[PDB]
Parts: C-alpha cells; structure tokens; sequence
C-alpha cells in the first residue's frame, strides 16, 4: 500500500512506482 502497482521490466518483478 505504499505506491502504484505497474509492471517492472527494469528488473522482472513487479515493484512499486512513486511519483514523488
């Protein structure tokens, strides 16, 4: 519950995006 929810291919494994 920390930030957005996408997709992650930088790394493989979907991790948080923040806007800030």
């Amino acid at each position: 519950k920390a930030w957005t929810w996408t997709w992650n291919p930088a790394t493989g494994k979907w991790t948080w995006r923040k806007n800030e």
